[PDB]
């Protein structure tokens, strides 16, 4: 009957004989373990080794599986994704559905994972009570058997599903048997921009509850104005017979302190014509000063619910931290209690670049951290709810959580043509519903999300009404349609931009600054995805941040997202790299746009992370004379673990230090008073540095951890002094292709046809293998590219732009080349235009003066064509012959950083391992740049000015025409980009052009000089 | 929801019709306990929105209802703003969980009387007088139900006119009701009578009440 | 599958292969039709004599009759309540339930109406179009088979279930 029925294409059927929703339950049967969280031996987990087959279709799938152990199958983990086994193919697609848009058909094709487990089940379970199965995580739907029997069926990738398996089991062994379809009507509404995977991929557990049992319970806080009393609301619900002896007990305990109690018999108030719930009781209990939960200090309070006998007897508990605390939009601010939040956000999926889609307690916990090291105060659960430890872990370490709804239909067309379907509510409804029931309780969840990008619908409607009825304590946000439709109680746009406009048809993404004031409007914004972290990205990301700290009703936003979704393959030798879409023979697919990381999969850093650390800062700082003003952005807690470091130096020497403790309230102030200066009597520019450091370790962070910075330009001392003139004066040695000049040891040479520095010598040694010539292009970034493919061209994309106007394929054309002896010195005067078809796109003017002290000055003065595109930079390239170990600068660093993205960078003296001046982006493009670098050593060559540069053993070249990082080799020598200028990096999207006006290389005329000198 | 020629010759002849889905719990408790429950959305709500998009083209059709005697549980709640989303035309109003309830655009009690007050708990029968201005209250006020007509009846039935005359916002309601469910049996010599609750060997009934 | 399902006592079941509900349809094939709202040739009447057999329950329904008309059955007009034919009785009940209020479970004495029809499609409708069933009102539930093929399955007695018979229809007797 099971073949017979196909429940997979049927949005009509989600389940099949399954329980009830509820929070979090361990049935306890002593009340001090429950108090305590310790493991119940009520909950058996049946985590391990399981038997998996891999069968086509689930018509492929013999009878005999229900009775007997397959021998062509294996041992597999569980929990686990089967493409992580090698069984078919992990499929990468953003937009686009994984299969063909049927509605509510699926491919006759569709691979049938059948998993299996002997295990052993105790007397004592069989004898009394209730044995229900949990399967926490199942892709993407699947049917249940039980020693030959047939249980029941499942939909939804992202919630438990519960079976009661008391009539199926016996004594001693027994055996599951589970049918899980990758496809089905589900799959509709999971077209989550991610890996399309499958599989028993969360927790199974099996958990005894007495017959007569707590099946549900609620708990609210409520408080008086100025939250000094609260109200602790528990509403409990039990199943089995109504007797009146029955009573219940929650009681509130901080640490081992019981701070209140209350207890009552069930039968709550009348409720309608017919009475109230004989089965329910609310609970009461009044809190004096209550420790508020938070982000910042997230106290907890422990709520036993106990259900016993008036004599006392107890027939079990369950439990649940409580966070004291109030979510309310007023005024058009969302508030906690009372205080408008600043939403320091990102998203996060569940991803593991070896285990899939499988979540532990080591990679949560790993990923809890370095969020709040890096500043971040808030988590999307983008887009589903989440393994259910990460809640309790939000819960103690504390986030505020968004907890969305799984739906996505975004391959729909229009977006919205199954969520404005009455049809597909039922489907819809308990892919929210559930998941209320389940996290109501957590107070880490401030907001409900209906989904992502469903556009809008109907449905969305009921749903948002359906949870502002059901819980009054959380907004309910959600995007789609235009991101402020009905069914959104706060402005959550994506990729909506600072001051830029994006006026689309029906579904305009405003200007942040704008939307707020828009007639009528009211609503505070904070932005559901933006600033899409993209390769070499974040570009613009402090525009947004000075936006949320100038308008109190921008309240901030998530980043998209924390970590890159690549995965882990091998090659012959057996050495592993980081593969993306279309890299596992999945097609159609797409590409790089699985990785959006501020972290790599491995939960390495990129270097944007540090921008976002720097921007989302807690304490700011203003300079005036002598005084350090701190302002404390915290909305609860005082500065009672900080320092200020401050640091003065000259051109990166330290000539004083020193440490003042922080003491500031919340949202207050702070004056520091710094000593006499010592005014240094030699040239260059002072710079004050301040550093907020937490001297003692914390559950997150370790002592010395460093929380936030600054810097400032103090006095600067311009220098007067000449060169002390030298003896020795340069000889010129013209010829037929060459120019060379000599000075001792060094040695100089300009080849007449190129007009280019050929060669230089170091008393014998050359020293370049290329040579120096202008360079107006980069290896294409990410964010260069947006959406745009060999076989579909966006020509909107600044790479195509460049392509098109004749950039990358461009020849220098010499114009002129002259040499001139000079009283202590060698001019060399050249010009180039760079042409394609008979377009000058550029002109280079340069002079290079190699004087006596050998010394070479370099001035170079370009003009770019008005109606050419913009280009990447303006600057020089070469290739050394040197291969040093460490690379030393004077400027901003020490990480990679671009002219929209350098915020966090602090000027000063840095120094290297030549392997940390490149990125290892998995889609390879231009790279570790850094800027306002006044001083450049790599070996025994120094250059000085005011320039941008990198430096690495890969060309622009190489780097544009490799697709992956592993794929790329180590070149002879050392590719030295120097760029008087270089185009910002964007971000704000992916997919059109992001790079805002002001760093764009629109100027027409530019300038620049550098001094090359042996040291 | 009636025969669909119902609404056909309403259109034509002219009267105002609540339209009403096919949802009625009363046995159940309390009243709310489906409609309370989101296991019981699918079904709820197949029962509203199948009823919406057939009948939305009738312009007789001027009032949406919920059903009836379901008490107030969330389901209600979805479901009204899933009609005021779909169909900004007509108010939608719903009597259960005590006739003022948030899935309900019109107060529209049943049996709550002139200027008597009935202060069950929970779901109280105001005078409709009083209802009417009750701290905060700004609706119109409708009977889905008033006036039982059972038996030598509709005794007081011109004090509710006089009440829907003088007062603006009371306006008006509908009598319980059209025609009497009597059934027609026959008996030994084969002439025809009425029959209510009981006279069909039907056990538990609620005997003449059908009429 | 059909008596192993229970799809009766199951809320999550509500219908099955049931087709959108929508406003009024005739599919005049003619404008004028259409705006005087005559008759239409697209929609039939399948008012009139029927086939009808009661039984106590769904399990006690012979396989024979999916294939074969019931000897035993009678001829009966629909629309009509089986009660006003006499089959079983009608109860009056107010507020207290009909049946132990047990959700999602009924009665296993649950009386079941088992009705036939025999009829003739026109030839054309069978080359060319959708040719669907509409129920306007059945209390409470029932399954649909066409030419011994189970169609679907439909709950709510007051509003139409609407099925296409498109695939199950031949020529001559249905
Ligand atoms: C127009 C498309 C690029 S949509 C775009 O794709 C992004 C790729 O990372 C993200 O998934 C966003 O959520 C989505 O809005
Ligand atoms: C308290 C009960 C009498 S309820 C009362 O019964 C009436 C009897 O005809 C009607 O059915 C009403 O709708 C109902 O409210
Ligand atoms: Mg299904
Ligand atoms: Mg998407
Ligand atoms: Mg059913
Ligand atoms: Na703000
Ligand atoms: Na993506
Ligand atoms: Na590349
Ligand atoms: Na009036
Ligand atoms: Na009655």
């Amino acid at each position: 009957v099971v073949l017979q029925r196909r429940d997979w294409e049927n949005p009509g059927v989600t389940q099949l004989n399954r329980l009830a929703a509820h929070p979090p339950f361990a049935s306890w049967r002593n009340s001090e373990e429950a108090r305590t969280d310790r493991p119940s031996q009520q909950l058996r987990s049946l985590n391990g080794e399981w038997r998996f087959a891999w069968f086509p279709a689930p018509e492929a799938v013999p009878e005999s599986w229900l009775e007997c152990d397959l021998p062509e199958a294996d041992t597999v983990v569980v929990p686990s994704n089967w493409q992580m086994h090698g069984y078919d193919a992990p499929i990468y697609t953003n937009v686009t559905y994984p299969i063909t848009v049927n509605p509510p058909f699926v491919p006759t094709e569709n691979p049938t994972g059948c998993y299996s487990l002997t295990f052993n089940v105790d007397e004592s379970w069989l004898q009394e009570g209730q044995t229900r199965i949990i399967f926490d995580g199942v892709n993407s739907a699947f049917h249940l058997w039980c020693n030959g029997r047939w249980v029941g069926y499942g939909q939804d990738s992202r919630l438990p599903s519960e079976f009661d398996l008391s009539a199926f089991l016996r004594a001693g062994e027994n055996r599951l048997a589970v049918m899980v379809l990758r496809w089905s009507d589900g799959s509709y509404l999971e077209d989550q921009d991610m890996w399309r995977m499958s599989g028993i991929f969360r927790d199974v557990s099996l958990l005894h509850k007495p017959t007569t049992q707590i099946s549900d319970f609620h708990v609210a806080t409520r408080f008086n104005d100025d939250f000094s009393r609260a109200v602790l609301e528990a509403e409990v619900q039990m199943c089995g017979e109504l007797r009146d002896y029955l009573r219940v007990t929650v009681s509130l305990w901080q640490g081992e302190t019981q701070v209140a109690s209350g207890t009552a018999p069930f039968g709550g108030e009348i409720i309608d014509e017919r009475g109230g719930y004989a089965d329910r009781v609310t609970l009461r209990l009044n809190v004096e000063n209550p420790k508020l939960w938070s982000a910042e200090i997230p106290n907890l309070y422990r709520a036993v619910v106990e259900l016993h006998t008036a004599d006392g007897t107890l027939i079990e508990a369950e439990a649940c931290d409580v966070g004291f605390r109030e979510v309310r939009i007023e005024n058009g601010l969302l508030l906690l209690n009372g205080k408008p939040l600043l939403i320091r956000g990102v998203n996060r999926h569940e991803h593991h670049p070896l285990h899939g889609q499988v979540m532990d307690e080591q990679t949560m916990v790993q990923d809890i951290l370095l969020m709040k090291q890096n500043n971040f105060n808030a988590v999307r659960c983008s887009h589903y709810p989440n393994h259910p430890l990460w809640y309790t872990l939000c819960d103690r370490y504390g986030l505020y959580v968004v907890d969305e709804a799984n739906i996505e239909t975004h391959g729909m067309v229009p977006m919205n043509r199954l969520t404005d379907d009455p049809r597909w509510l039922p489907a819809m409804s308990e892919r929210v519903t559930r998941m209320v029931q389940r996290d109501r309780n957590h107070p880490s969840v401030i907001i409900w999300s209906l989904g992502t990008e469903s556009g809008h619908g109907a449905n969305h409607d009921a749903l948002y009404r359906w949870i502002k009825s059901v819980d009054p304590s959380r907004p309910v946000q959600y995007e789609g349609g235009g991101a402020d439709t009905t069914a959104t109680d706060i402005i959550c746009p994506m990729y909506a931009r600072v001051d830029e406009d994006q006026p689309f048809p029906a579904v305009p993404k405003w200007s942040i600054k704008k939307w707020l004031s828009l007639p009528g409007e009211t609503r505070p914004l904070i932005l559901c995805e933006y600033a899409h972290a993209m390769g070499n990205s974040l570009g613009g990301f402090a525009k947004y941040w000075q936006a949320f700290r100038q308008y109190p009703r921008l309240q901030g936003g998530f980043v998209w997202d924390w970590v890159d979704q690549s995965l882990i393959k091998y090659d012959e030798n057996g050495n592993p790299w980081s593969a993306y879409g279309g890299d596992f023979g999945d097609t159609p697919n797409d590409r790089q746009f699985c990785m959006n990381g501020l972290v790599f999969a491995d939960r390495t850093p990129h270097p944007a992370l540090t921008e976002a650390k720097h921007q989302q800062q807690f304490f700011q700082f203003r300079l005036s004379g002598q005084t350090i003003e701190v302002t404390s952005e915290y909305l609860f807690r005082h500065s009672d673990n900080e320092l200020l470091h401050w640091m003065v130096a000259l051109d990166g020497k330290p000539l004083a230090s020193g440490e003042v403790p922080l003491d500031v309230a919340p949202q207050g102030k702070q004056l520091i008073e710094l000593p006499e200066l010592p005014q240094p009597e030699s040239a260059g520019q002072l710079w004050l540095t301040v550093r907020v450091v937490q001297p003692n370790a914390t559950a997150w962070s370790e002592a010395g951890h460093i929380s936030a910075w600054q810097q400032w330009r103090l006095a600067e001392n311009l220098s007067v002094t000449l060169p002390a003139a030298s003896h020795a004066i340069p000889h010129l040695t013209t010829s037929e292709m060459d120019f060379c000049i000599e000075l001792g040891n060094k040695r100089w040479q300009f080849n007449r046809q190129s007009g280019f520095l050929s060669q230089m010598w170091i008393g014998d040694k050359k020293q370049l293998l290329t040579p120096l010539r202008d360079q107006f292009t980069r290896a294409p970034l990410d964010n260069d590219i947006g959406v745009s493919e060999a076989t579909r061209i966006d020509p909107n994309a600044w790479v195509e732009r460049w392509k098109a106007a004749g950039h990358y394929q461009a020849e220098a054309a010499l114009l002129q080349c002259t040499a001139d002896t000079l009283a202590d010195a060698v001019l060399i005067t050249t010009a180039h235009a760079w042409q394609h078809q008979g377009k000058t796109l550029f002109i280079s003017r340069k002079t290079y003066r190699i004087d006596g002290s050998g010394q070479m000055a370099i001035t170079v003065d370009v003009e770019v064509a008005s109606d050419t595109p913009h280009p990447a930079r303006i600057g020089l390239n070469c290739q050394l012959a040197q291969v040093a170990e460490r690379v030393n600068w004077l400027g901003l660093g020490p990480q990679e950083n671009y002219p929209d993205r350098l915020t966090a960078a602090c000027f000063d003296r840095w120094d290297l391992p030549l392997s940390d001046m490149y990125t290892p982006y998995v889609f390879p493009s231009e790279n570790g740049l850094r800027c306002g670098t006044r001083e450049l050593n790599y070996g025994p060559h120094q250059w000085r000015g005011d320039f941008q540069f990198n430096i690495s053993r890969y060309s622009q070249q190489q780097l544009m025409e490799t697709s992956h990082r592993h794929l790329l080799h180590a070149e002879e020598g050392t590719w030295l980009n120097i760029d008087g200028f270089h185009m910002g990096i964007g971000g704000d999207d992916s997919w059109s052009p992001s790079v805002s006006a002001e760093f764009q290389l629109s100027a027409g005329r530019y300038h620049y000089q550098l001094v090359w000198c042996q040291k």
